[PDB]
DNA sequence: CCTAACTGACA
DNA sequence: TGTCAGTTAGG
């Protein structure tokens, strides 16, 4: 915990070093170099559009059609939507929904 | 509309 | 512990 503070800069870009070297799948360890940091927290700043992996890219009209069709199937189940989407993670297609397209088309 | 951050819930 | 699910939060 404690940090409550937003994902500073020295934070972001340092995280940023750690998943290339140990990988999205390590957060016990990563938490253990940010001390606060907890694993969760972690994830949820990488699995947005942190991840220089997931090169930074606003969705558009090739992009909508992927929430308009896995939405349509899925709906809330997230999981699948993003394994489906190489590249948007999780809140990367759940949070561009629920806030581009909340309105619904 | 686009990405960021924590919080709530689940496997 | 890691991931998923949702809103609030700042841009």
């Amino acid at each position: 915990m404690l940090i409550k503070g937003p994902w500073t800069k020295e934070e972001d870009q340092r995280v940023i070093k750690l998943v290339q070297k140990y990988g999205p799948k390590r957060w016990s360890v990563i938490a253990k170099h940010l001390k606060g940091r907890i694993g969760k927290q972690c994830r949820e700043r990488w699995h947005n559009h942190l991840n220089p992996e997931v090169k930074k890219t606003s969705w558009t009209e090739e992009e909508d059609r992927i929430i308009y069709q896995a939405h349509k199937r899925l709906g809330n189940r997230w999981a699948e939507i993003a394994k489906l989407l190489p590249g948007r993670t999780d809140n990367a297609i759940k949070n561009h929904w629920n806030s581009t397209m909340r309105r619904k088309v």
